[PDB]
Formats: C-alpha cells, structure tokens, sequence
C-alpha cells in the first residue's frame, strides 16, 4: 500500500504526500482520506511537528493481519515527538451516544477528541504526543498539593458539571460489530482537560467504549442486538504516558451491551460465553505510566481475560476531593481507585506498581491501589503498592467474588492494607508481604467480610508490639487465617492455630521498608534484578523462620501457583510471604 507524510513547518497542503521529500502541512488532508485507508497504508508525521487546533478522526475502515494501517512518526527522534493539540476546537468534537442506559451517568453528549478511532480495525498508532488542553484549566500533578483554599496556588479549574467531555484517544465501536487488532504504542497523552465528574463519556487520556448502533425499541431490535455486538478484540495499549488528564487515565471496555451482561447478577459469578460474546477479548494493557489523572488510573471494564502488566500508576484521584468535586449531581463518583477491573472475568494484574493514590483524607471514599470490584476471578500477583491514601486492596461489595491477591508487596499503605466492605465469598489473600506503619493497620475500620489469609508476612512497622484488630464482622465467613507469619505483634488471630510469631523484622528479611517511595522519573517499572533491583529489602535472610514455613496452598479459585514476586519459581514448600530467597 501507500504512505503519506506530514510536517507542520514544511509540507504545503497543495503537495501530494506519498514521499518524504514531498509531505503535507496540516492534518486536514489526512482527515479527508483516513476513511479510505487501507491495509498496508501508513501516515507519518515528522518528529518536531506541532499541529495546533488540530485532530485526527478516522472512521469505518481496516487493515488486515498481513498489513495494518499505521499512524506514526518518521526520521530523527531527538526532535520532539510530533504533537497533535486539538485544544478542543469544534472540529475535534463528535456526538457520543451509547443508545442505551448504562447506569447513573451521562451517556450522551458532545465530546472533544484529539485522536478518535471509530470502528477502525487492524491499525497501529505510534510515537505521537497528544493534548486536549484548555488554557483556562491549569493544575499540574508535579506541583500539586492540598490547600486550605481552592485554586490558591496559581491553579484554576472548571468545576462545572456540564463541562464538555474530552479525550486524548477515544476508541469507539458502534456498528454492532467487533473492532479488532488496534494498537497504541508510545504516545504521550497529557493535559486532557475533560469533565471532572463523568465516568463513562470518552473523557480522559485514553477511553475505549462500545455503543448499540441503534436504540433498542422493540422485540425485533432486541433479537438483532443480542447477535450483533459492538465490542473490542486484540486491543493493546503499551509504552505510553498518560499525565494530567480529566477524568479517567486509561479505560477500556465499558459497553452498552451490559444490558445483557448484567441481566442476571445473582451469585456474582460471570458465565464465560456471556463475557466472550458481549464483552471485549484479548485486551492487553502494558508497560504504561499513568500520573495525575483526575480520577482512576487504569480500568478494565466488561473484559474477558484481560492482561494488565508492567504498568506504573502514580498520584491519581487528583480531583477526587471536596474542594474540586463540587457538583456531583445525582451521579456520585467522588470515588477512585488505582489499577483495577470492573465486571471482568478472570483478569490478571501483574508486575505493576501503584504510588500515592490521593485524597482519601479529603473526600475520596476509596483511595486504594487495587480494587477487585464487581466481577469474577480477579487476579493480582507480583504487584507493589506504596503510600496510597486508603489501603492496598479493596474487595468491593456483594458481587466482587473469587479474588486471588498473591505474591504482592504493600509498603506504607495507609488506613489499613485490606479493605473488605461486604465483599462476596471465594477470596484468597496469600503469600503477600505487607509493611504496616503507624498510619495503618491490617484491616480498614469498615471491613466486615470474607477473606482467607495464608502464608502472608504481616509486619508491624511501629515501635511497640501491637495488639491488632484482626477481625471485624462475619459476613460470608469473615476473615479466617491460617499459616501466617506475624512480626513484632503482641498477638495473633484467634483463628490461626498454625501461627509463626517472630519478634524482630531484621532476623526475618534483608531490609524491609526500603522499597521505592515514588515512580522513577521515566515512568518505568523499577528493576527487580541486577544492579538496580529495588525490592531486595524483602528477600528473606539466611535463617529466616520465613523459609520453608508456608503450607502448600490450594488456591480457592483454581489458580496454579507458579512464581514469587521476583518471578523465580516456587516449587516445594512455599517460603512465607512474597519472596523466596536465592
Ligand atoms: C460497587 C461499587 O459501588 N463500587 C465502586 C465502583 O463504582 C462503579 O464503577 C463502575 C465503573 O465501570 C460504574 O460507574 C458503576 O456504575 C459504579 O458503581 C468504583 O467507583 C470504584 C472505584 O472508585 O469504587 C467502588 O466503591
Ligand atoms: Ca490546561
Ligand atoms: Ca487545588
């Protein structure tokens, strides 16, 4: 196929694209033929290019497995990624309509979008910087702090509830058919000043969503919509930084087809066929950095077996507070968690890091790193949480079930490591190493529900043998413990007749508490091995009453144990906590 070229300083729209010598000036000419691309076609923007009050929309087209369509950059990276900056002009705006009720949320209206991919399959977007900046909204995360008075620091927000929604990248399936093999690589999406409140408009750094193509008006429409489903397959977002956005950081899969998925909640478990038909399959979220979202960092919605891995979340829920979240209406949502799933089936979050989820002190009713929310089979394993304002993990309400949370490290997470408010049964916390300071404890004050702790290292990182509340409530069999190491505590649970008490954390681990306090400047995950390994602190020491003292464990939700936090194999007698020792 063909390849067109663009340069904001050269080009001249009266050119021809096709060759690097002869490019276009603006994206006007690219909008014009986007919809006629094109398996093996490509469009490329020269590093250093700055396209203001501009946008790229692209509708109803495809490559194929042989050859994707490709949107990207060309020649001498050390120039600046090419910047697309819509500034939410009229031309970026389109009319979003789920064409179905999807909860107490705005589900229809005008949305500004810098890069829209509306039913485009077999495409790959690359090495692009994307803004959707209001000049009249300024509140950067790098400099953010809590103030007695709103906007008293040279910052300014539009707290209007009817503020227009804005996306960096929106991905939209509304033809009653699969959108597939879409790929976002690199991308620096930042300063996307959307609506502070709206959870399910295309409002945030990157949002992928599905709509009914028609509103469901009759028996005959219902017959049709059951079998013709807008949905995603083989979506992959990776190596990207989403920073300073409102509201969501990265969201994929919210679908009008939840009117089918959530038809029979009861018991809480999610049928495979149902999620595969109506939901979104082969979703990968990979090696990204989310910093300073207004709300949640990363979320997978209505996804069949997604893979969320090697991502870094940092300092989100920036606008989830009483100063900024002033006009919630009847919608609520003054509430956010870090990296989590919503009505997914057997997802896997792994090798991720989550720092400093904000404002649980200032009106964020959540504030956790992780949230096994409604849905089934959630898997968190090999994740590090640090310094979050309210817990490492929540397991949320009646229809959150069958969670496994394992070989993870919580460090200085605050107001309790484990939040269990009325969650459903089947959850298994095991083999995690939790460092619990004087701002925290093991369980949140509001916990009252099921979990089964086994093979964990619970560490009292205060200056006194603590008498802890290990049990609040008895909903779905309350919290039961067996085979856990308790360090520097004055007690244990009345329900762990196989306890392993220890007295000093220095005789148990190499250097507890010394894991990182902030994401790396880059946004990358921390090294776990080699010169720069930043988790060595949590390796047991020669002679730890933690070596070989875990019982072999029958993961309640049929998940095969495989390796520890650091990834070395776990065979034989499992070493207590999340690390094994060479
Ligand atoms: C059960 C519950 O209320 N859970 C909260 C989550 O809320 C749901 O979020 C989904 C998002 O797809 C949708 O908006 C639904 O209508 C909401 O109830 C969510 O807010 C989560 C993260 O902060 O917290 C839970 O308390
Ligand atoms: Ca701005
Ligand atoms: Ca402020």
């Amino acid at each position: 196929g063909t390849t067109y070229y663009v340069s904001s300083a050269h080009g001249d729209d009266a050119n021809a694209g096709t060759s690097e010598n002869a490019p276009w000036k603006s994206l006007t000419k690219v909008n014009d033929i986007a919809s006629d691309l094109g398996p093996g076609d490509s469009v490329l923007l020269e590093y250093g290019s700055e396209f203001n009050d501009q946008y790229l929309h692209i509708k109803d087209t495809a490559g194929n497995a042989d050859a994707p369509i490709t949107i990207s950059a060309y020649g001498d990276a050390d120039e600046g990624k090419p910047v697309i900056a819509s500034n939410g002009v009229k031309g970026s705006q389109w009319e979003q309509d789920y064409r179905a009720n999807v909860g107490n949320h705005k589900n229809k209206g005008t949305v500004s979008t810098t890069l829209l991919l509306k039913d485009v399959s077999y495409i790959t977007v690359s090495n692009l910087e994307i803004t959707n900046d209001d000049a009249d909204v300024y509140d950067p995360i790098d400099t953010w702090k809590w103030t007695d008075t709103p906007d008293s620091d040279g910052t300014k927000l539009d707290r209007s509830a009817s503020r227009m929604d804005r996306t960096g990248v929106a991905g939209i399936a509304e033809n009653g058919a699969t959108m597939s093999n879409v790929t976002l690589d690199n991308l620096y999406i930042h300063d996307v000043d959307g609506n502070i409140y709206n959870k399910h408009m295309a409002n945030g750094g990157i949002y992928f969503m599905a709509h009914y193509p028609m509103e469901n008006t009759s028996a005959e429409t219902d017959v049709w919509l059951r079998e013709h489903v807008s949905r995603f397959d083989h979506v992959t977002i990776r190596n990207s930084t989403v920073k300073d956005v409102d509201r969501w950081g990265i969201a994929v899969g919210y679908t009008a087809y939840l009117n089918y998925i959530d038809a029979n909640y009861g018991d809480g478990s999610i049928d495979d066929a149902l999620i595969a038909k109506y939901g979104s399959t082969n979703v990968r979220i990979e090696n990204n950095y989310v910093k300073g979202a207004g709300g949640d960092a990363i979320t997978l919605m209505y996804c069949d077996r997604p893979v969320i891995e090697h991502n870094v979340g940092d300092s989100v829920s920036k606008h989830i507070n009483t100063q900024d979240y002033t006009q919630p209406g009847s919608y609520g949502g003054r509430v956010a968690a870090g990296i989590w799933p919503w009505r997914c089936k057997d997802p896997v979050f792994q090798y991720n890091e989550m720092y400093n989820n904000l404002n649980a002190e200032h009106g964020n009713g959540d504030g956790q790193a992780w949230d096994a929310d409604y849905g089934d089979g959630t898997l968190y394993q090999y994740n590090y949480s640090y310094g979050n304002s309210f817990a490492s993990l929540m397991i949320c309400n009646w229809y959150a079930v069958n969670t496994t949370f394992r070989y993870n490290i919580s460090q200085n997470d605050r107001q309790g490591v484990f939040d269990l408010p009325s969650n459903g049964p089947g959850n298994h916390i095991y083999n995690n190493t939790v460092y619990v300071d004087a701002d925290s404890q093991v369980l949140t004050k509001r916990s009252n529900s099921q979990s089964l702790f086994e093979n964990n290292i619970f560490i009292n990182a205060t200056n006194t043998k603590k008498t802890e509340t290990w049990n609040r409530g008895s909903q779905n069999g309350g919290q039961t413990y067996d085979n856990n190491m308790y360090v520097n505590y004055a007690n244990k649970p009345t329900s762990d007749a196989n306890a392993i008490e220890a007295d000093d954390v220095s005789a148990v681990l190499a250097g507890a508490g010394s894991a990182p306090t902030s994401a790396l400047k880059s946004g990358a995950e921390h090294a776990r091995t080699g010169e720069k390994a930043a988790f060595d602190g949590y390796r047991p020491v020669a002679g730890s009453k933690a070596i070989n003292a875990g019982k072999v464990v029958s993961d309640l939700n049929d998940y095969a144990v495989e390796n520890d936090f650091l990834g070395n194999a776990v065979k034989g007698r499992p070493d207590l906590g999340a690390v094994e020792a060479a």
